[PDB]
């Protein structure tokens, strides 16, 4: 319900090679997954 | 509703590579699962 | 609702590689895994 | 109560790899697992 | 009021690898494993 | 030609699903791996 | 050297999933290193 | 010593699901290392 | 002492699921190490 | 006589589970380790 009126939170302040799934408010009741992998 | 306009704050960082999911207020019942590799 | 007239506060930040589910508030009834590896 | 007004508290700051499941104010009836392997 | 104090603060850091799953504060019933290996 | 000659060796053979990285006679010199997951 | 254009093998199948990386008998500086996983 | 011609195959017969990953002949100079895990 | 059999051979293989990770044949100055759980 | 004799010419299986991580052939200046573990 509550969402767009302000922000629950915040991540990230500045990096390099960094990646992630920002999602808040209200979550979904089901499944769920990622992967992710770098080298050097 | 769940969360009121109230303050809560979040900030995410890092040097080399950082990844990750943000879910913040109340989750609800389900499953979540993620994997992470690398080679150097 | 959970997390009643409040704020709280977390932060993360680390060096190499870093990976994980950040989540405030409290868990729910449901199922949560997650792995990593690395080579030096 | 359970938790309290401004800053909560923070997680991850520097080191060189750490993952995990963050969850703040109290854990409900479920199930959590991660393993986690490295070569030198 | 619960854990020690009203405000707070908390911070998650180490040496080598590290990996935790469950709540700050205190626990509740519930299950958690963790599992690590490595080759010098 | 040590590549053909007769049946060098041999499995199961046909599948619902595979992946992966064929190399066969000859390679890359270096460092090769990543990181794959699958629910189901 | 017995390595250029040399033998490998056969196999991987049946009626599932299957995922790897086989490489002719060539194994150069750091290689083949990283980590995998699923769910049913 | 090493396989200085004597044939050379390989083959891997499993059933749900099966990964791996290795050099067919001499491990030089370097280094490989893997990580699996799945939950029912 | 150095493999001795027609048709080389084969290596990997089972059922519910399996993992390995090292050079066949021979092994020369290196390291290598693996590691894998399941819940069930 | 050679060690533990099992991948090079032959197969490599078990039951329900295995795995297995290590130099093949003739231990040298090398090191080898792994681990895994399973709950219900």
């Amino acid at each position: 319900d509550a969402e767009f009126r302000h922000d629950s939170g915040y991540e990230v302040h500045h990096q390099k090679l960094v990646f992630f799934a920002e999602d808040v408010g209200s979550n979904k009741g089901a499944i769920i997954g990622l992967m992710v992998g770098g080298v050097v």
